[PDB]
């Protein structure tokens, strides 16, 4: 186990608070209010003001020498994981702002 | 797609975990100083992944435009979150508190 | 909290439920879609055989004869809010479908 | 709106009715009577039963097909966290029974 | 309704207090107990705190001079009922804390 | 026994009071005059006064120390069904003035 599930729970959350973000702008899309505009930016850059943060206490973790072959891929994927998401969101919230 | 590799890399995350217990319990086995050494500060990272996504959340939960269904999913986010970092944080004081 | 805690969150959420369902039919005003009224009936349906549902529970409590004076007052004020949303929902649900579509 | 604004009322005062309950049980643990015993476990029952009639309601919508991705998440917690409400319902009248008068 | 249905629960409500009083004091009688003695004094205590207060709003008003032979009586009856409620919860306190625990 | 029965019926006065009310001013628009708009404004606003001191008399009470929750909730309720009720008297008072007599 429940120590896990606990944590996997807590983690869907934030996958599904994804899929509302891509229900906001598909709802803005349709009509486009400069108040929901506000919303959604404001959401994309908590959402990039955790990643920046993470990342750094990631290339920490893995400046060790205990970290094994098993451990290291981990901390990689989950480094390169943040790369992708935070580019796809800076690229989806420059083409939100880009909408009149 | 974007989605369909979150799903796909949040999926590795899930199996990352279930490796850390295992070396929890191999740990449980042969308690050394250098395994000790590495889980606590692999559980300082995780445990400092939640408490920056709990100063995530606060900054949200002071805006205006939130509808009620808004903010009570993310009170209970809150809420849920604070519980288990809590949960993290008292476990790894079990784990510092073993000889060898 | 103990267990009240949970309990109290898990009656919030059914209020939070009405305002949903205050939303759906908000919206559905503006573009009535008969394939959300067949949703938000259902919906009310579901609601209203629940309220009815514990009627039959409050009153089976309500036929002890040791209960105090407050104990027979909130298993009152209970099936009485129960009677009220009831009234009003079944009332609202005749007019959305009465809005063709 | 008014009727809401009722319901919302009628929400602390069952919150209330909760804590009175809690107090009983309390006092119940004091002076153990059998008599008290009876009552508590007959009014926990029908706290129990209620939850009841909620995952029946739940189950029922758990199965239509125009749900969405969050309504149907957000059930599906209810009954989760539903269940887990009962259960440690179940397990606190257990305890008040094994208090022997 | 919304109002005078919400002011005729309220209303109630004073009689409920005073309904439970005089069984809060019945169960005393049964099993005198320093804990519910205190309670009950205390909330003879607020209760008569009230009608004093009350009845310094009704002279008051007594003294308008734009009541007529409706408005004049009402408020006297309001008066004489305070007096009366009163009167007898000093006699009731005065037993109750002369009962032996 | 008399005591209760007299609380009752002095509680339906209060309730009959503000019907009473109602139909003056209903009557009163059928045929506007400056003697029963001058009784109306007088009558409204000896009741308002009331609400006022009564108010303050629950300030005060909500100041004592030996209250528990369910006798601060019983404050709280007089004092918002008491807001309620002015709300309305004030606003009414207001169209009732702003009619040509």
């Amino acid at each position: 186990n429940s120590l896990m599930e606990r944590i996997h729970e807590q983690i869907k959350k934030g996958e599904l608070a994804l899929f509302y973000l891509q229900e906001q702008i598909n709802h803005f899309e349709e009509k486009p209010t400069k108040e929901m505009k506000d919303k959604i930016v404001a959401e994309m850059d908590t959402i990039i003001a955790m990643i920046d943060g993470v990342r750094g206490v990631l290339d920490r973790l893995m400046q060790r020498k205990d970290l094994d072959i098993f451990e290291q891929y981990n901390l990689e994927m989950a480094k390169k994981s943040g790369d992708i998401l935070e580019r796809d969101l800076k690229k989806e919230e420059a083409r939100v702002k880009k909408i009149e």
